[PDB]
C-alpha cells in the first residue's frame, strides 16, 4: 500500500526536503568544540519555526521532547539535545532534521566531525555516507528494495563495520513514516518493486564494532552495546522514470541530485 505522489505532491516534497537540508547547512558554523547540543536544538527550532515557517516532525512524536535528534559517538540514534552535553574535539555527531511544510515531510541527517578528527571516526563516517550513496545509485523503477539492502550490508561488512537491524528507512509524505520499510540489510521478507512517484528515505546506521544496540533508561537514547562508534546519513528521494531524484541534497553532498540510468 505505497502511495504514488502526484507531480504537485512531489513539488511540495521538494520544498520540504530543501528546508530540511537547509537546516543542516545553517547549523554547520555552530557545530564547534564547546557548544551544547541543547543550544544547537534551539537554533534549529528557531530557524524552522521563525524563518522557514515550518514545523519539526520530531517534537511531541511519541512524546519526544526536542526538535531535532542529536547523537554523539557511541549514541546510535535518538539522542536528546541537552544544555549540559558539550561537543568536543574528535566527536562525531549526527543531526537528524525532519520538517513539515505545506503538509509534506522532508527528512535528512548527516554527520559532523568536531574539531580535529579521529581517523577511525572519519573512516566510519565516510563508509556510512558511501553506503548511502551506493544505495541511491541503485534506485530506479523495477529494482527491488531487497537488492538495495543486501548491497548496503555487503559494502559495510567488508569494511569490518556492521549495520543496525532495529531501524530502517521509510516511506514519507503527509506522514513521517509511511510504507514501505527500507531495511539496510538483506531479508527474505523484503519484496518491494520500485515505481516512479514513490518517496522514501535511505538512512543506514553503521557501527564500527558489533551490530547490537541498547536503549538507555531515559527511554530514548540508543547506544552501541559494545560502546563502539556509530554513524548515520539520511536522504529523502523520489523514484523517477529513469532513476531517482534526491530531495534533501546539500552543497556538501558529492552525488548528483538527479540520477539517470537511461542512455
Ligand atoms: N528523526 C528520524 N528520521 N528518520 C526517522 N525514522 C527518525 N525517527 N525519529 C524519531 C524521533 C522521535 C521518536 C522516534 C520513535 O521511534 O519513538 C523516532
Ligand atoms: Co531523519
Ligand atoms: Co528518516
Ligand atoms: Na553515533
Amino acid at each position: 500500500a505505497i502511495s504514488i505522489k502526484t507531480p504537485e505532491d512531489i513539488e511540495k516534497m521538494r520544498v520540504a526536503g530543501r528546508l530540511a537540508a537547509e537546516v543542516l547547512e545553517m547549523i554547520e558554523p555552530y557545530v564547534k568544540p564547546g557548544v551544547s547540543t541543547g543550544e544547537l536544538d534551539r537554533i534549529c527550532n528557531d530557524y524552522i519555526v521563525n524563518e522557514q515557517h515550518a514545523v519539526s516532525a520530531c517534537l511531541g512524536y511519541h512524546g519526544y521532547p526536542k526538535s531535532v535528534c542529536i547523537s554523539i559517538n557511541e549514541v546510535v540514534c535518538h539522542g536528546i539535545p541537552d544544555d549540559a552535553k558539550l561537543l568536543k574535539d574528535g566527536d562525531i555527531v549526527n543531526i537528524d532534521v525532519t520538517v513539515i511544510k505545506d503538509g509534506f515531510h522532508g527528512d535528512t541527517s548527516k554527520m559532523f566531525i568536531v574539531g580535529k578528527p579521529t581517523i577511525m571516526g572519519e573512516r566510519l563516517c565516510r563508509i556510512t555516507q558511501e553506503s548511502l550513496y551506493l544505495a541511491l545509485r541503485m534506485v530506479k523503477p523495477g529494482i527491488n528494495l531487497r537488492e538495495i539492502g543486501a548491497a548496503i550490508q555487503k559494502f559495510v561488512e567488508a569494511e569490518g563495520f556492521s549495520v543496525v537491524r532495529e531501524y530502517c528507512g521509510h516511506g514519507i509524505g503527509r506522514g513521517f513514516h509511511e510504507e514501505p520499510q527500507v531495511l539496510h540489510y538483506d531479508s527474505r521478507e523484503t519484496n518491494v518493486v520500485l515505481k516512479p512517484g514513490m518517496t522514501f528515505t535511505i538512512e543506514p546506521m553503521v557501527n564500527a564494532g558489533k551490530k547490537e544496540i541498547r536503549t538507555m533508561k531515559d527511554g530514548w537514547t540508543v547506544k552501541t552495546k559494545d560502546r563502539s562508534l556509530s554513524a548515520q546519513y539520511e536522504h529523502t528521494i523520489v523514484v523517477t522514470d529513469n532513476g531517482c531524484e534526491i530531495l534533501t541534497l546539500r552543497k556538501d553532498d558529492t552525488i548528483p541530485a538527479i540520477i539517470s540510468h537511461d542512455e
